[PDB]
Parts: C-alpha cells; sequence; structure tokens
C-alpha cells in the first residue's frame, strides 16, 4: 500500500507509507550532534509556552525543546492534532467525509452550470478539480451584497454544538442566511427543499449510499461540506498566480539541506494548483479514501487558527492560540477522558470555521493568507506556500555549534 | 484575559497573558547549547552566596547556577519575592493596596492644591497621573526643615510590628513626625481628625464603606505613603529621559534576547508619561489590586542596595546580608512552611525596604544615587535601560556557553 | 579454532575466531568522542526507518542511531541477518547447504563440458572455482531463448513454502521450466530422472549416502540453483577488476578504520578473472575450510544486499520515505529479540530467502548484470571501485569514518 | 558582623561574613562550562592520592577531581583540616587559644626587654606586633650553642599525647630542655617557678581571667604557645624584606582572572608583614578572638608538614601518600567513620606532625630560603605577594580553561 | 614504609608507597577533558576483545574503554593479573618465592664455578647479580647438544598440574630431562640425589630448615628455573643497552605522563660515553631489583618484570608474510578468566585453575623466547609491534610497567 506524490512541478516525488508529514519529521532528528529542526516562529512562541504550562504531557517536554528547537514528539502531535480537525467523530451513517460533501457540492454545482454530464465515481469527482473551482471562485466574486463566510447562532449552547440541538436533522432557519457561498449554490438550485431535482442528492445516492440524506433535510453534511469547500478556495486562491522555476531569496525550504542523502515556460493561471491536485490531491484520496479536509492542507487550518488572532512592533507571549490543540494533547496524553476529548475536538473545529470566515472576508484572501504564512512560519514564495498547506510548517536544519 | 504593555516609546508591545517578567524570563533558557542568561553584578553575587548557604532550597540550585548564570528557579522566585515586597498579607476589609492608597493621596492633595474635580472612577485616579505627581513632588522639593522619609519608632517591638501594636487603628504620636513627605500633606489639610476629608471622599466613592478616615486607621496612610515615594522615585529617576539615542552604555538588547520572536526629543517628564499610559495602566487594568512593588520591583531592588551604601578603594563583597530577607522568605515557604516565620520574614523584607527608601529620597539629588547604584549593581547605563530595570526588576544579556 | 582471509590484492590479512564483519565492525565503535562509523544511503534509510518503527526492539534504539551513525547492536544484527538469508532451517539429513549444492552443480557442469575427472574430496569442488565458474557464465551467456531466473508457481500458497507442499519430495513440473540456468544444465545432462548423473555421484561421494538425486529430492537442485546465481554475479562484477589504482572515488579507507591495528607505483595490472581468483583463493576457500556449512549469504551478504534492492529498481528525482525494503529483516529482529516465536520467525525467514530469489532474478535478467550490480553499490551502497565492490560482497556494507565534531 | 581585611598594599580589601578560605574558594566553582581552579603541585598530588585510597569519603570523590582540578568538597575539607591544626580539642578553663599563650609570651619578652608599659587589653597584645615579633627574632639570632626547636620525649606513650601524662600539670624535666625559643625567654626571666615577679601571669590575670595559671605551672599553655611563636616568627622572617609592587614574571595569583566582575616607593623592612598585621591578624583577631594560629597563617602549617619530607640527589617523582596521611585520617574519622577517640589522636598526629615540620623549617641555616623553596616547588609561588597570599589561603588557585 | 626505584640512569627515581605500576597508572586519568592514556596495539586489541566478550565482569566495561583508551579498572586488573603469574597460591612451608629459588640457584653456580664465598645474608644473593647472571649466560650459549627450554610431560592429567601428581615431592624422571638449563646445573653438581649441595647450603642459612633439598622436593627447583629464564631474558635484551640519546622512535614520555609532578631539571647529555656492556642491566639491578626486593622480599618474578611476562604470552602466538590484523581473543584467554573467575564467579578451585593455565602459557613462551636463536632479537620485534616500544629505554620500562603510556589528546 505504498503511495506517491508530488508538491510543486520539478521536485522530488516522494514514496511514502501511508502519511508524508509523519514520515518526513522524524528523519529530522537523526543528526542531533551536527543540527536540529526548527519549524519557525509559530513554533518557537508554541513550544515556549507550551515549556510553560503547568498542565502539559511530560513526554512532551524532552530536551531538544530546550535546544532552540521542537522535540519529534512535540512537533508531531501538534501536527496529528491540527490534521484532524476536520474528522468525523460522531458515528453516523448518514455522514459523508467534509472533503467528500464538498465534492459533492462543487461536482453539482458544476453541472448544474455546464452542460457536464454528472459524475458517475469517485474518480469523476476529482476529474477537473482546478476547472470545477474556477467556476465556482469567479462565481462567488461576483456575489454582491451583505453577508460574510459565518454560521449564524442565536443561542450559546447552539455555538457549543456542532451538530443541530435536541437530535434535530436541521439547523434552525438563521443559520446559513448569512453564508454567502451558501446563498450562492442555493440561488443556483443545488440542495432544494421537497418534485426539484436535487443534483448533490443523485451524486450521493450513486457513489456513497442510500444512507446519505438531502442536504437540505440533514443539513450536517451541507455545514461540513461548505467548511471544506472554504479551504479548497482557499487553497485555489493562493496558488492561483503561482510560480516555482525562480529560486526566490526568500525561499525558507530547503530539500537538499532537509534531506541530504536521500534527495537524488511560466506556470499559467491554475497550473500550481492543477499539478498539486493531480500530484498530491488525488493519490492521497486514492489512498486515503476518507481523509479529512485538514489531513489534505493542514497549513490552511493552522492560517485559518491564526487569522482570529488578528499598533507597531509586538512581541506575543500569550498562549490562547495553543489552548485548543493543547486541551487535545491534555485530554489524550495525560488526563485520557473520552468525554473531555470529544468537546477538546469540537472546540478546535469551531475557531478554525471562525478563522476561514476572517480570511474569506478579506477583501483581498491570498494577500492575509500570504501574510500569515510569512509572518508566523516563515513562508516568502509560491513555493513555500504550497508546501506548507501539504505540511504544516516548513522546517530549516540549524546547526547546534555557532 | 490577554493584554498589552509598552515601556518606552519606539519599542515593542508585549502581549502578556498576567505577568511580564513572568513570562519573559523562562524563554531566555530555550537556546542551552549555545547561550544562557546573565542578570548582573548584584545577580552573579546572589547566585554565588546562594549555592554557599548552609540552608537552601535544593531546587533553586541547579546546573544553570554553575555555567555563569542564574537557573531560571532562582531568578524567577528571587523576582516574585521582590515583586511581593509590599502586597497585603493582613486578611482586612478596612486595605486597601499600598497602590490604591498612595494614588488617593496624590489625587486628593491635587485636588486640594488646584480644585479640579474629584476623582469618580478608578481610571480617574490613573488620569494625568505624571501631572498629579509632578505637582507633590515640586512642592516636596521645596519643603525646607529637619527630618527625612523615615518612621519614628521609640521600642523594639514596635519596629518588629508593621501593624500598630496591641490591634491599635493608630499608630503612636512620634510615628509619623519626622516624615517630610507626611508633613507636606498634613499641612495641605489631607487625612483630618474629627474638616473636610478629600482621602476619604474618593474612598467612599470608589473602594466601599469599608475603608475608614486615614487618620482614623493609620495602616492605609503609612503603605500609601511609602508606595507614594516609589511613585516619586520612579519619576525622578525618568524626568529628563531620553531613550531614541543609542547609548554606547546601554545593557539591554531585546533583538539578542528575543531573536525571531521580535526625531524630536523627548520633553520633560515624557518618559514617565509613555510608562504610565503604556505600562502602569495596562498593569493596573488587568491586576487592579496589584502592588506597588510588582509594578516597579527595580526601585524595591535599587532600595535595599542603598542601605548597604567602610574603606575606600578596591574592595571585593562576598558578604550574604544584602540577600537574607529574600532568602529568609524562600526558605520559609519553599522548604520549612512555616506559616508565622514566613510572615516574619514578609515583614523583615518591608521593613528594608522602606529603610532604603529613606536613603534614597533623603539623598541631596535622589535620581543621582538611583542612577549609581542601577549601574553598578545592575548594569543600567542608560535612560532605556533605567525603564526597563524597573519593570523587570534586572537586566538580562545573553552570554554564549562556548566562548 | 583462529583462521586467516585476504579480499584483494596487497590488501593486509585479517586473522579472525569466526567471523569477519561480526569482530570488524565491533572495532569502529571505540573512539565515540572523535567519530562514528556510516553505512551508505541504504542503511542511513534503514536507520531512520528503524527509529520510526512502532514495532521494534528496543535494544537497537541507542543514541548512536541518532548522531549521523547506525547502532552497533542495529548494524550487527541487520548483517546477520542477511548472512543467514540462505542458511539451512529445515533439520534434514537429505539435504546440502546451498552452498555444496552449488558446488556440486558447478562441478558436475565442468565434467560434463570437459570431460576432466570428477572432484573426490570437498577441496577438489573449490579447486580452480573462477575456470568452473567462468566456463557455466560464457555458456550461460549463449543460452538464447524465452525464460528468466525465477521459478514458477501456480498458486499463493505454493508461493508461500521453500519446500514442495503437502510434504512431496518434487516441485510442480512447471516450477524450473522459465529458469535459463536450470534449462542449460538440464540440457547437459545433469539431474536427469531414473542414465548417469554426475551430481549423485560427487554427493555420495563426499557428503554420503543420504543427499538423494536432485531430480528426486528437488529442494538441493532450488537451493543449489540459487547460490550458483550468487557465484556467477560475484564473478561477473570482478571480472575486469582492477584494485592497485588509488581511485578517487574510493570509499573504503582501512587506514581510517583500523588506526593502530593497520601495520601499511609500476605494478602490473591484473588480468581477467584475476581480481575473482585473489577472492577465491584467500577468502572463499578458508572461509568454508573454517565453516564447511557456510550458506552462500555468510560469503557474499552484499551480493543480497543488492538483490533486496534490485526488487525495488516514476520518472525524476525521487526521495524514498517507504519501509518494504526492510519489511523482511525488521519482521526477522522483531520475532528473535521480541517475540521469540518459532512459528512466525520461520515465516519471516522465508519471505526473506523468497525476496532475495526475486531480486536475484531482476539482476540476472538485466542484458549488463554487472552494470545493474554496479549502480545499486554505488546509489545505495555508496562503492565507487573494484576494491570497493569486492570488499561490499564480503562486508555487507562499506563503513567510513565520520568526525563527531564539525 | 561582617568584617574586612586586606592581605598585601595596593590590593582589594575582602568583605566576608566569617571566614576569607571558605568564601572566597566556592566562588571558583561557578564558570565550570569555561573554566577549573587548579591548586599548585601538592594539592594536584593530594587529588592525586585521595583518588586512589581505598578508604576514603565518596562525598570527597566528585568528577571535578578527575578534570585537572580538586573538587570544592575535597579542597575546603582540605583547608579547613589545616586550619584547625592548633585548635585546642580539650574542654578546660586553665587553657588559653595557641595565638593568645604566644601574644603574652612575645609581649611579656617586649616588656622585660624594654622600658615598655605592659599590655592592659587583647588590642595591646596585637599593637605593634611586627615590632614585638622583630625584638624576639633578632634575639633568637644571637642565640648560639646546641639545642633546636622540638621537644625532648624520653618513651614513645609520652610522645602520643599533647598534654602530660597521668593528668599532671607539668612536663618531665627533659621536655624543654633543648629548646631555643624556651631557653632564650627562661634566662629573661619569663615563666619562673615560684617571689619572682611573673610578667605572663600578669597579662593572662589581667585579660584573661583568674583561671589561667602562670606557664611553669601548667604547662600547656607553654608548649602551645611557643608553637604558635614559632608560626608567627616564620611569617615574620618570610615577609621581612618583601615588595610586591612590582609585577614578578613569577606571579602565579592572578586575582582579576579568578574574581572577574566582582574585583613607586619601596616597602621597607618589615613593612609587608606590618600591612598583614594591621589588615589582616588584627581583623580575623577581632571578628573571632580565639582563633588558632592555624587559622590565621593555614600556609605555613602546610609548608611545616612538607618539611618533614625534605633521600637521593636530582629529579624525582613522588607517588607516595605518607605527608597527606594526618590531613586524610582527619577527614575519614569526621565524615566516615565517625568515632571519637580516633578522631582525637589524628588530630594529635597532625599537630605533632606539624611541630616536627617546624623545628626543621627554623632549624634550617636560612629559614625563609628554605620556605621560598617549599612555597615555590609544592605550591608554585614566586614572589613575595604569592607568598603573603599563600600563607593566608593555604594555596595559590589558578583559572585553567576546561577547553584546550 | 615508602621506597625509591630508578630504572634508566640520568631518569628520575620515583617514591612509591608499595608499587610503581599501581601507583602510577591512576594518575593518568586526572586531566579526562584534556586527555586519556593509551597503552599500546596489544592492550587496545584486549580492549576491543574485552568489550566484545558474552562473559565478561560489568565493572571493567566503563566509558573509556569506547574513548581510544582503556579503564583505569582494565588496565590495572590486566597489570595485576600479569604481575601475579609467578606467585605461589600453595600455602607450604616447604615453598621458596620463585626469585628465591632462582637467586639459590644462580648463586649456587658462581660459586661452584668462581672462587667465591657462599652467600651468609639475602643481600648477598643481590650483590654483584649481573655478573653472576652474566657467567650462568655465557655457559648457557656453549651448552651444545638436543633439548629446550621446556618440562617434559608424558600425560595430559600431569600438564595440568603446577606440582607433582598423587601428592609426591619429586616430579617423573623425564620431566627436566629435555631442559638445557636444568641439565647445565646438574652437569655442575648442583642440587644432587643423597655430595655437597650448594643450594641447600644457602636455603638452610636464609630461609630456615624447612626448605628441602631441591633434588628431593622438586617444585623449588621448577619454579626457580622458569624465574631465571626471565632474570636471563631480562639481561639479554638490555645487554647493549644505550639510554642517553634521544631515539626519534622513543614511546615513553614522562615529561607528557607526569606533567607538574615530573621537576626536570638538568637532562642528560647525548654526546655522553657510552653504557658498556651489562651497564644498563646493573643500573636497574640495583636502582629497581634490589630495592623492590628490600621492601617486597617475596615479589615473584612476574611482579618485578611482568614485561617479560607479556612479551612470553605473546610469542607463543608468532605464519603469513605481510600486513596483518589481529582480532582474534586467545591470546586474551588465560587473563580474562582469572578476571572472570575472581570478579564474577568468585570459585576458588577455578580461580586456582586459571592461575594455572596462566603459568603455564607463560612458561611455554619463556621457551619460545629462549629457544629462537637470538632471544634478545625476537624479543625486540614482539615489544615494538605489540608494545609501542622503539628503544633501549622504552624496553627497560616496558620490562618494569608491563605497558608503555602514552597520553591522547581528547580533541583532535
Amino acid at each position: 500500500r505504498n503511495f506517491t506524490v508530488a508538491i510543486v512541478p520539478g521536485d522530488p516525488h516522494f514514496s511514502v507509507d501511508r502519511d508524508l508529514r509523519g514520515e518526513l519529521m522524524p528523519t529530522l532528528y537523526m543528526n542531533q550532534n551536527q543540527w536540529l529542526p526548527s519549524f519557525g516562529p509559530w513554533f518557537i512562541s508554541l513550544t515556549d509556552n507550551a515549556m510553560q504550562r503547568r498542565v502539559f504531557p511530560k513526554e512532551l517536554k524532552g530536551t531538544v525543546n530546550f535546544q532552540n528547537s521542537t522535540s519529534l514528539k512535540l512537533i508531531s502531535h501538534t501536527l496529528t492534532t491540527v490534521a484532524s480537525t476536520t474528522a468525523d467523530f460522531f458515528a453516523d451513517a448518514r455522514h459523508l467525509t467534509d472533503t467528500q460533501a464538498a465534492l459533492c457540492l462543487v461536482n453539482a454545482y458544476f453541472c448544474q452550470k455546464t452542460s457536464r454530464q454528472l459524475p458517475a465515481t469517485p474518480d469523476d469527482l476529482l476529474a477537473d478539480l482546478p476547472q470545477k473551482l474556477d467556476l465556482l471562485i469567479t462565481q462567488l466574486k461576483q456575489e454582491s451584497g451583505p453577508g460574510d463566510f459565518s454560521f449564524t447562532y442565536s443561542n450559546p449552547q447552539e455555538r457549543a454544538s456542532l451538530a443541530p440541538l435536541n437530535k434535530e436533522s436541521r439547523y434552525p432557519t438563521a443559520f446559513f442566511q448569512r453564508h454567502k457561498l451558501h446563498a450562492m449554490m442555493a440561488k443556483a438550485g443545488l440542495f432544494p427543499h421537497n418534485p426539484a431535482m436535487d443534483l448533490v442528492f443523485a451524486i450521493t445516492s450513486a457513489m456513497f449510499g442510500s444512507d446519505i440524506p438531502p442536504f437540505s433535510a440533514y443539513q450536517w453534511n451541507l455545514r461540513a461540506g461548505i467548511v471544506a469547500l472554504e479551504v479548497f478556495i482557499l487553497a485555489y486562491g493562493l496558488l492561483e498566480f503561482g510560480q516555482v522555476a525562480r529560486g526566490h531569496p526568500n525561499r525558507r525550504l530547503n530539500l537538499v539541506s532537509l534531506l541530504g542523502p536521500k534527495f537524488q515556460p511560466m506556470l499559467k493561471r491554475g497550473q500550481l494548483f492543477s499539478f498539486i491536485s493531480e500530484h498530491y490531491i488525488i493519490p492521497t484520496l486514492q489512498a486515503n479514501p476518507n481523509a479529512p479536509v485538514s489531513f489534505i492542507f493542514p497549513g490552511i487550518i493552522l492560517a485559518a487558527l491564526e487569522a482570529r488572532s488578528t499598533p507597531g512592533p509586538f512581541v506575543n507571549l500569550t498562549g490562547s492560540r495553543f489552548n485548543e490543540i493543547f486541551e487535545i494533547l491534555n485530554q489524550q496524553l495525560t488526563f485520557r477522558d473520552p468525554l473531555a476529548l470529544l468537546q477538546a475536538r469540537t472546540a478546535l473545529r469551531l475557531a478554525t470555521e471562525e478563522g476561514l470566515d476572517v480570511l474569506l472576508s478579506h477583501p483581498s484572501p491570498p494577500t492575509l493568507l500570504q501574510e500569515i504564512i510569512k509572518s508566523q512560519f516563515g513562508g516568502g514564495d509560491d513555493y513555500d506556500r504550497a508546501y506548507f498547506m501539504v505540511l504544516g510548517c516548513l522546517p530549516v536544519v540549524l546547526a547546534v555549534v555557532p
């Protein structure tokens, strides 16, 4: 079950057993006499905060944290936590993965707007994904009027739950009323209340079985799908005019430094995302068909968590931006409380949805995204941005002896 | 509950959860292969003495103390002890914090001398604090006659107690008679014995009916006078301060300490105005009951050092007397856990600070003596270093582990 | 029972108690303040993978693995596992070692083609081994037609067993039908079904009456063919070898590795087959005189490693973060150091042997086998010349000294 | 209770709580990543021997001993043991400290030889100490005839006891008969047997109470006083023509190296000792009035222990442990065995070995020359500055880089 | 009870409490941040082998063994084992030390061949030892005929015992028949079977009446012959020795090893008159052998010259010409078995058998050394190849120390 992925054109292909991040990071702690990895300003601040926490797992407090680095246990557990943000923890047969729901939405929209035949197999959902996303995004840019990319809650108890309260299948009437992406797809005829044709239901009943109900009747799949679609929209927008051939002076990632002996015309608009879709998204989903969108692009999740936080020069010594990640780590490594871990997972997911709304509500979303990746994660070019979305960090080698 | 502070103009703002010193210092021990922090001559002498002590907490004797540095546990426990100098340990409803009592005194004095409206909210107490302090100080400089900034004790048992003996509400008649700051405020009509009491009008409007008049329950008057002395010394030290210039003797280098985490001259009083608006006010908005020792621990340390200030010429100080009060608190709370002995140790540190504040304020040029102590014992060479030393209680530097 | 071996001409002789690899490697961890050994790209990838394994023996995870090196326990246990690839674990009196079976085959073929007298003693089997191998190889090169160097399985359960299924003495009819080396020896009259059987005349004169004819009990024929493939690859690799030249890409430096233990041009070049003749007379013969039952994997573990790597062989730059190439070695290590399950260890040993046979077929099926072999030794093991290739075949690695302080 | 001392002119004053050696040495182990202290050839040999001893306290065998240095526990316990050499361990009201007895002897001798009034207070005993010692020494140099600076024992059991045997107040008649210093003071009329005026008794009854008996009646004070006087005589003689202003090429002690951030007309004869007496001896005795002479000058005690050793001519490597036996036995008895009687015997052996070595030093034709040789060869001292500091510290520490 | 020794002329004298090797070696582990000792190729091979042994005492496997050195516990226990090779472990009143028996033999031979009066005191035994050895050796060189320096065993059980089997006082008739040294002394009239017995006259005057005649109780004769072989090899090795000149291949550097402990002062003249034949051994006899025996009168010959014992153990091993790497552990088996028996198993009988095996291996190697056509030449080759000794200075110090330590910087 070995699979191969490639992130940017001209770069090497990576053959992995299961997970690229999980198999790449440990290899950076094998030359501890000469160098140790560093994962950027945000991870340096995370490491500083983690070592000060009164309640924090002892196994994540290894000596490497005090040597201008982050221990392997701390960096891998942090990245795993981020990758599980949009994973489904409700044991429900009516549920699709957020990635599958997002793919059904963008494919139904494409069939409604073009004369293209409805997708037959899950492979057809991923075929021409850059073109399907490009059509949805160019129409979303033309969506004038008030509203943002947020869900409307009218109660604090309602906000603390991912699913509708009192075991209901639908969210209250106001829930999606202010969401621009939902409004555009609703106007196009998707997810209707019922005999109005439901393209999403025709796709779900042909590939994902009879158990998946119409998105308007059981609205969890609509909410999860919208949020995963926001991640794909941000990923497309960030790489839209990307170029990687040029050796940028501010390029942080150096695979020759990190890998050592293990390593052996301009791009048109949308070509960098097409490469990542064909060589990374498709092989990742072929190996892990139920992968959440947070597993595909953990860098977008991290940038969204950072967008919530956003006068002059400033030093951030606060730990609030690490609270959701640290609570999951404390619940699964120290307290082992299954209920408290489920609540911690909900808090991380809600914080990400809040940050995604900040990113998409900005007048130029890729500009804010570029600023966060540069300031908090050290990414200076399109090559760094593409690798950061996939890895969740941009590791560098720093000599142990100066 | 995150809050932001700024110490000097042009410098970065620091966002902290609760405490700047407590959150900044641990970050200096995260590159132990390349460098370790050093906190100045006084802390180098403290570290030398602490490792020689027969009775000293074992957790404060970590290996970093023997590597041209001071361990994180030793430096943070020392700074916490200094920051708690004027903290209230009597559980009394009639008590204000020393900072609140000092603010009531300086605000009542300002209303008496200017006829400006009495402060309504605790925010009004801090509004125009540099101007309120400047009026009190310029009048204190004109206070001619004998007397100093000390309390008069007529018994050794009386000296060993912070509150009046035999559970009394007032101190003996001689207690405040030699204090110039008390005498000036008494002559102005503040805290009268019953006559309009401006302090009581302020305390009953913001701090409740439980706070008695300062003349009836004199603990608040004594604590307020001492905290006011710390604010006076802080204002005087920064009075003609400039930070724009990159001084050759500037010890503090935040670019070195923080790494990846990081024109018109200032008029008289402008450096203190910046520290009041960007540090004092946000600190008190987050911790309304903060003692004056938590706001400016550097003044407390300079006061403890002023007591020490005999033969002229070169001299090596291998004595531990200047660390006795801090070390006794550390021994009582980390090793012996004796509640009574810890309370006596806390009183001894507070009395030693009051003794040193009197030395500082009795000097003909108080900021000059203050500058000398900050330079010799703490390594501070300019106004930038002095402002940061008052806030941090030290001036950390990075020293390479390998030479 | 001390014995002496020499690998290449002009180099020192090594006196060992039992095993050269096992006695040489520990001596590289005796200057840990100044330097630590490094065993090449394949072992660097192995070390990376071993430290990531959820189930892996704790004693093999020492600190040296994280200091640009491989711990002594990990490198020695890996090399021992490779050296035991073709060791016989069936306690059977009808069984020869794969080396003995290969020697009987090449000697019977030589007598059939030259009419030289049949070998009388086990020493006669090894006498003129370069010449006996050279005759078999030059005839194998002339073997035109379809087929490769693989065994034909018609069932997955049949593939998972080394011996024939249902305790049978013969493999199914299709088993050897596609093997070129078997076909050439069968056409020459060797191992007939009963016709004079030269192999049986050799086995009954030196290895006792218990060894049955190769056509009747076919395990010895299968084991012998595979060991013969290893000897063929070893001969082909060193065929035009020269060691006198101090090559710029020579990785192995014994002066660096041994230090004070080692007491250190116009010389004529080695003729064709002379480098292999030196290794046969000074390494193969003394090794077999000391350990008569040594498997071919103990003689040349480097060929076994190159064969395991040949199975692995998208176009362009590539980073290999997979652990599949180490699965068989790691499973044996887990089964003998941690779980101590006799059945699971036997299955793991079978899997390593089958993977090696698969890789040997890739190496021999290549149009120029020594060229592919040279490429694998260079890319995965760092060997840049004939000196490195000869030492790699014997040691299973090419250790270098790397300074602990840069 | 903080006090200040100064060792040589032009050097800094040291403010200490109780003990200069005890407070200075720990400060040398605070930069262990860059440097460690080294205390000279004798201490290097001591460290080598201590680590080889089968019976030696484990707490004194720290890692610093194996890193071209001596651990803080080993160096401080060694120096404390040397400083306690002449400390009084008999709980007796009739006893003076050896320093007090030596001061009474030199002051009584000065009053007998000059018109000067008898000292009234203990401060008067120390007033003009260089001048009082100078008078006694110049008369001792004129003492012709046989005899040395040793006590005469006529029995091995008598040699193993500091006090007279069978609880007697006087030592046998032969005991002081060969001692030149005792003979000179006896001829001068000091300590008479009784109506002969006793100047020593007039001093002791005025400052040290009525419990101190006349030196001739209770002779322990006379024996202890004579030995402490020998230490003061050797200290005066060593620094008699000392100069410190000159920066000598062979000066080992470098206080700028050791302390770091914590830190012309010639001296006339006796001026270097006058400085050490006024700025070190007097403030030390004002803070610790009952200090033994071994606490004031432990370097003289160490040089005396080394003088016993001083067989074959030429280059020589000393791998013996005999010179450390007395110090090591005290360390074993107080840190490991805790045997009160054996510790008392070990203390007596160290004191008797010191008395034996002081006799070797004073019997040499040029005592400061032998003293200079020992301080140079065993302790690394190359000039008067080093010699003055060695007498006070008992060693001359140097900083040696951990990385070469 | 401190005593002083000197090994070569012009060098410093060493004052020790009891043992030079035991007191010198620990001083080399006191500067571990800058340097660590290295004891030569044989000890490097020993250290490599010791760390690979499945059965080996854990206390001898310290970290220093893995830092281009040998731990203090391993080097001192190895040297102590070698020094105890010929120590007497039979609690018998009829027994002399092998050194005392060798001295009685060489003194009786000297009295038989010269007009010299029989020695009266144990000091007279050591007086003129170079001259007494020189007379015995020059006569041994003239001993023509077959035979070597070995004992003849006619049974494997007989070979496994140091003393005669079945509690007998005499060895079988064939035992000494092939030994050239025994044959020469027997022809001279020494140890007769009862004829005047010069050896018995010496033993009964200095070592008491308990020592029986060498022909009646033959253990003293066997032990004495073997110790005499060690003295003969020591004399032969230093016979034409010179030390004044600073050789380029001189391994031992006492200035490096001792540092501040060594006061160099005045260095010897390299252009000074040469040492005459026997003068280097005379210096070692007067300044090392005599003071060592005055301090430890019952010292075995292996304690005086452990380097000869090590060279003898190495002589057994001595087939192919050229460069050679020795990865075998056979040469360390006898030493390692003693170490395992006294530090790990604590079996009194097995330790006694291990001690016998080391003594028999040494006797076998001494025969190889003395049977070589030029014994000092083979001895020089072994000291150079296995112990790093390149000159007479190194050879004299190697005989005494059992090794030639060098300082190697921890940081290169």
